[PDB]
């Protein structure tokens, strides 16, 4: 399959495997993505989801161009495609566990949307980023405009979206589009896999609350904080600390 | 008075600050003039990008006309009118319908920094310097402009600059996100901005403004705007040009 | 005297003085902090508050570990500690005057919280930063999640909070966690102490309104702006300029 899930204990990988079209997404792939997220989310052992190319190279060149051109006069297709992309983007960005995009090549348009929906991004030296709807007279979904502005601010967001020009790995790192430069996700994934999954999931939800406009602590966020002390992970943390050993979460 | 003037050149318009003998400092009449020139530029259907720059290079804008400030220091009526005129100019520049670029080649201070902040993006040449200096005279900065600054550089850097009134150079402005690009000239960027879809740039600019105004999710309107693109002439030109392996002419 | 306040005219110093526990905070230090803020705030001569270690080295290694372990099953302690930390953080972040954190060593967990609640941070070359609740199965308070996201954005915030990994002074500077690199706060403090305190206090409040979600000027903010022209600092600013002398605010 051109989009598949691999589950390897604490780590799952969402793999994009369509090298002959530079990992371009078709409508069926967009529709499939939420199903794979649901499969991954149902695994209690999972600690981190990695999104990456199955074969290195391009991360995702964006829209399937043959599909775009074949359906350029098809209103039903455009509506279905809009909904599928928006669903996929919405769900990926709110996946319960930490998510990492490993970008080793071109990450364009809808591909950039996928990367933006992950919690953090690692860029290898060949990585390139761009958002190109202005080159076809199209718009970017507001959900994804917000993901972009959240990371790089409105100046860089407009620079990228108005021009549709590509930027390289170092510039993406400089402007905050990617958090890390590196050849592999292994080191980061190792760190993410060993911490408390109670903590990561709760903190992830707090960050989302802040991004959705929450300004101060309220009764619920105070309760979530306090609930940690009743949890098994806190008991493992304190027990491990007393025994001078690493906690095993 | 031609201390602020508009040049319209097809797809590109230039809002030129032309008061070299006062280092491009703004007087009240220039603040009044600014939205009038924006209205003229906006009425042009052929326009694709507005560039804000010095007519003569050097200083972009050294801030408030100091002679005017001192002469009117006890004049409450002047202060009221000046506050409202500046706030109108800033508000309108920040919401200009098309892409705007500030080309900064020298000192960009106070209200001058306000103008640069109200553009969509900024390019800084090597001699560009930036500062917000109201704390040196016991003044405040408008909340609208505080927000423009915090949007770009965050509250730590915003407070560093506004509390001290100290200047930063082009490289530090670039590092903290006050300017998006370093360069001697706007020509390359303007060329890119002039040749993309103006349907796209205007719609996207409005989306970014909705996000900055606190919009969190897509709604009926934003979903409609997105869908409307496929009914547009620019999309038809885009796909037609792609099939013919030629550049689109939007 | 683990936490103490020095008042030196225009400059006050909140000094963390517990070197034998790497400046770790106990409950009583958290409770003492707002009392010292109230004392500082009552001084009309004050222009800037500096938060720093009394003895260089670590800024604050985080929670008093012996205290944490001794109270691991004490619900009353957890409630009191949560309340004290949140109050201290809330009040420090809203102190009426400019605040500067001078970080010369490790700044971890609750220590990073204190640093984040200052207006700006200077890091010396040995400074290191980390937020580590995920290593103990705990959450970070939403107020402090917001302080972090405000500075570094959601990507870097999640990188730091999910891994609990430390970053060095240069990376903290690169991602916007600290505003300045330097060995000493003296130059910055000199600059802050000589500007208008009418201006700094008013501007600080405007920045806070923006962080709390204010998007446009309103009657109140227009009024605050206009009120500057009736103030003694504006008269001193213009009078000094006319007399070609430095202003004395």
């Amino acid at each position: 399959m051109s989009l598949r899930l691999e589950r390897d204990g604490a780590v799952a990988r969402l793999l994009i495997d369509r090298a002959d079209r530079r990992n371009a997404f078709s409508l069926d792939m967009w529709q499939r993505l939420p199903e794979l997220l649901a499969e991954a989310s149902g695994d209690d052992a999972l600690r981190v989801l990695v999104v990456k190319s199955a074969n290195g190279g391009a991360f995702c060149a964006g829209a399937d161009i043959a599909e775009l051109l074949a359906n350029k006069d098809d209103a039903a297709f455009h509506a279905a495609n809009q909904q599928a992309i928006n669903r996929a983007q919405y769900e990926l960005a709110r996946f319960r566990l930490p998510t990492v995009a490993m970008v080793e090549g071109d990450c364009i348009g809808g591909g950039c949307g996928i990367a933006l929906a992950c919690d953090m991004r690692i860029a290898a030296p060949a990585a390139r980023f761009g958002i190109t709807p202005a080159k076809l007279g199209l718009v970017y979904p507001l959900h994804d405009v917000k993901l972009l502005v959240d990371l790089v601010g409105p100046g860089q967001a407009r620079r990228l979206m108005f021009t549709g020009g590509l930027i390289d790995a170092n510039e993406a790192h400089r402007i905050g589009l990617v958090e890390l430069l590196g050849e592999s996700e292994d080191a980061l994934v190792g760190q993410l896999a060993t911490v408390s999954s109670f903590s990561t999931q709760a903190i992830k939800s707090f960050v989302r609350r802040v991004l959705d406009g929450q300004v101060a602590d309220d009764a619920d966020s105070l309760r979530v904080f306090a609930s940690a002390f009743e949890g098994a992970d806190f008991r493992e943390g304190t027990g491990a600390f007393l025994e001078k050993r690493p906690p095993v979460f």
